[PDB]
DNA sequence: TTTTTCGATCGATC
DNA sequence: GATCGATCGA
């Protein structure tokens, strides 16, 4: 057990213990969770999460690019139209699928921001630790939200790291700066 | 329970652990759930779901062919008019019966894609891993939703793998699929 | 101990497990319940549920007849005018009393079919396994809905098994069914 | 454990026990928290939680200053919009970030008082012990709550300690409550 | 633990057990509390609970009079805005602070009576026994509740034992009951 | 513990196990209750439970008489606006006080019926062995449950044992006859 | 168990 | 004026 406590308290979250000594995590699982939350070393997020938007008409292999962006061991495909992040437990790359505007504006800002955040799950809370949010969508970011119900739409475009677009060509071409508002 | 952990991390289904090991699942039943949920290795969808729309006027055995699709056991029946996939627990056949369009259009566009998804249950979420969604109905897929209310709009009529109509009180004739927009 | 699981897998009921081996049921009770709930498939239904409609002028001794169909201890008396079948555990007389057109049309058509359904309580879902539905009403089954709002429109009468009527202060007469639209 | 309980009863803080001998805190973690609740040595608040308010248009570095106010080992970043102080098991700094009024008025009045408070966590209760509440906002404290729908707007202002404001696109300058409705 | 059970049987207070033998109280705390509940030697209430009401404009110093009143160690500052009394576990100042009616009417009548009452926590129920309640407000009690939406509002004023006011920027001059309404 | 089950499964549970075997009940307290509930030996009831209903404006000693009815040792007070019957681990006066209609009507009837019942507490279920329910109110007993919201108002009337109104501010008088819809 | 989640009320838009 | 959606409270 002190081995499990070593691998937990020294560094990481419960996932590393689950990968190191499972037989000591099937037992004492609630107490490792409370030790982690009380020790204070529960991993915050102190980095910048890249945000790659993808735009294209339905059928252009949008989601294929997302599923091929990283290994399926480290992709959390967020369920749609919910505020719940259930099952996450840290999964580096987060692909918000086909996102037409079904997330609160300030919450979308805070996912794409660069400072700690704890997202919510059904009956608990899980610390957000993503590193590349792939926002697969259908329209340009200028049609997700309306300027009426938003403080300032620039506050989101400031965070879109890259932006792949689909034009009348079988390839998907990145966007060099902004023809529209700059990112 | 050393064998139980090594068997759980490979098959990734608690039912298999219980069946292959009754005794060590009576104890540590919660811990195995948390180990599965945290370690990863949960069975996620990475295949294509095969939609089989069945359509005809009432009383023609729409449901008869729905439950005919083997087995009578491994067939989740989606609760009507609702959002929650409660109690699903992992099946392979999902028979949405007597459809009108009650599932939101985007959720139906997403049930029939080729990528992981997480459905909602009243108290959590359960991974959705289905291989055929028998959408029994009464109308053709053209009039499930209003012509203007759908914004895509040809993203459902792509993924409809099969189709069966009901002709003039004679038999269920497999629709050839060419007359309508292609499938 | 080990023999508890041996006696559970050959019973299918916890009651005998408690009777024969109580000492190891005072401990480990939570796990036998989970084992039964996870190793035994949920109970579907495949039996046409008889729908005996009771209709007459008000106050004609309808409720007493309803309770007299079967044992009152296994009879539900569904909370009227809402959509929460508060469990009730599966109780296999169902008496919807004073029905006058408030359940949705397709929901009622589904409640009286040969294929499984799952009505929902507040905070969960209960499998619906009814051998008899006793629709006690006030007026004719054709006045429950108008043919404009119902695009079926004669699909209910297939599901009605028989009909019970009260003639001009003679008795609760059992209908022929051959004069009006057939049963 | 026989010594761990001795430390717990006289240190009065579960964090101390969790850091001294984690292994006997992994087991018996409910027990220690319940002994601490019963014995009465659970830590209250009797000091004044000095509240810093930061204002300025987005992207000007409000959040960076908030992460540079204290060590990241202690700053608890409040989860947004959802009134659940989960992940808190103490220590001084609390940075409610990007505030716009998403907290009930009385709770914002009562966090900043000098007297004990217990906040909700997801299935429990955590005592509040902060020493600095850095509220970060884009709007002056006037536009957080409407004057008419508030019993007395002067109550919140009395509890603000410092007010830092961004001016003229060069650098944020501390205010003294002259121009603002003073505190 | 036989000594601990016997020393609980006659004293009937978990506080005493936790004072004498913490170690046993750490390991089995649900057991001792349930044993105390079942044996019937709980602590019912048979005494009128004084309700001192303080009214004044904010900043006049209402709450400092509550914070100094009985003892810093035997006051339970009620968590606001909700019906949970967690962590209370005995005794006898209960100071509902900053009140304006955010507690259910019948429950507020019932807190201020002579007959027993069990109050609700996150995990179970802890018996209520308060020798004096201090209620702090900004309005007079005449407008804590809608005078129309309450059947008989005299039943609250009858329970207040002392209604202490704030005069014209001088002091907290105790008002005399029965003049303006009953007391 | 072997003898514990033998004593448990005779009668009069769990009060007599807790009296006779204090040590073995500190452990296994959830499991003895579960074994007893599973077996058909929860000391059931066949006696029509008495219902005394009191009506009078507040301050007229409604609840005083309820307190002065039986021995306080064997009295339970139902905490209002709360469907949990925690504290029923003794019995047999039940005084639902200060009623305004806050119980589900069918359950209220079920408490006043003759059949055996099992109410649910925080941590399982408890048999409802009541003999006298002193339903104390302040308004006319009819208005508690609206006739539209109830299938039959007279069903509640049938199980009332006795009723008491209040006189012209002097006396408690027993109501005799058919001033309202009698039983 | 609590949480849910569900239901009711209020506000805004057509 | 009615229906649907969103937000808040329990
Ligand atoms: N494992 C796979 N095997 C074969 N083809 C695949 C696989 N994964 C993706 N594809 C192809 O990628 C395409 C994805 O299309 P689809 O997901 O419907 O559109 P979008 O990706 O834009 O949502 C399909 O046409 C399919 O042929
Ligand atoms: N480690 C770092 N190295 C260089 N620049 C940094 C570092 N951390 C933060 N910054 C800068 O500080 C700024 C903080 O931005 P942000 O937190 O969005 O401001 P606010 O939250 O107030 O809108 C970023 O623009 C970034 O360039
Ligand atoms: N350090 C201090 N110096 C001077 N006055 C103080 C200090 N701390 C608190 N007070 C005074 O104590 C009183 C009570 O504080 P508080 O309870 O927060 O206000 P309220 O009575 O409105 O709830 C206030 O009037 C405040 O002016
Ligand atoms: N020891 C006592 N001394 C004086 N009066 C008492 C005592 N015990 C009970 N009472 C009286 O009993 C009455 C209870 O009535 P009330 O509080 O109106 O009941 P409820 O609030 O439940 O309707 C009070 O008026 C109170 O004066
Ligand atoms: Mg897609
Ligand atoms: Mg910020
Ligand atoms: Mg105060
Ligand atoms: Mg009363």
């Amino acid at each position: 057990l002190s081995t499990a406590v070593s691998t937990l308290l020294e560094s990481g979250s419960l996932v590393t213990v689950a990968e190191q000594h499972p037989v000591t995590f099937v037992r004492n699982f609630r107490g490792l969770a409370e030790l982690l939350k009380v020790s204070g070393k529960m991993q915050k997020r102190d980095w910048k999460t890249n945000v790659h938007v993808i735009v294209g008409p339905p059928g252009c292999g949008k989601s294929k690019w997302a599923a091929n962006f990283a290994d399926p061991e480290t992709t959390y495909w967020k369920p749609p139209r919910n505020k719940w992040w259930d099952g996450y437990h840290g999964e580096e790359v987060v692909v918000i699928d086909d996102f037409y505007g079904w997330l609160p504006w300030d919450d979308l800002l805070r996912l794409c921001d660069r400072y700690p955040l704890t997202v919510e799950t059904k009956g608990g809370t899980v610390p957000f630790l993503a590193r590349s949010i792939l926002i697969t969508s259908n329209q340009t970011p200028l049609e997700w939200y309306s300027s009426t119900a938003v403080p300032a739409v620039e506050a989101l475009y400031r965070r879109i790291t890259s932006l792949v677009f689909w034009k009348n060509a079988t390839e998907q071409s990145t966007e060099e700066g902004g023809q529209f508002v700059t990112l």
